[PDB]
């Protein structure tokens, strides 16, 4: 009944694209254009770049993954480190990825 699409503006399409395709691990599901990439994740749930370099670096995400260390360890193969891994008392974290740009990307789990 509805279809998310969580956006982030980005700088250099190329460097951004690189990154966002290390990150999770996929190729974009499509391109609506040369400088826009989108990422279906899951149903309904999409997350999509695009090039518009004044609103760059300021973006903020947030998922909450089944399988917060496959996000973790799959990233790290293929180059990509967290910028900040925040272990609440429960036991539940919360990682923040920074993007070439700066926006946050963050990937938390259930208890």
């Amino acid at each position: 009944s509805l279809n998310l699409f969580a956006g982030v503006a980005v700088g250099d399409f190329g460097a951004a694209l690189a990154w966002y395709r290390s990150l999770l691990g996929a190729e974009p599901t499509f391109y609506p254009h040369e400088t826009e990439a989108v990422w279906q994740l899951e149903e309904g749930r999409l997350l999509y770049i695009v090039e518009r370099p004044e609103h760059a670096g300021h973006a903020m995400q947030t998922l909450i993954v089944e399988d917060l260390d496959a996000v973790l360890s799959g990233a790290s193969e293929r180059g990509v480190e967290a910028a900040k891994q925040e272990t609440y008392a429960n036991g539940v974290r919360k990682v923040t990825y920074l993007d070439p740009d700066g926006s946050e990307i963050a990937f938390g789990e259930v208890p």
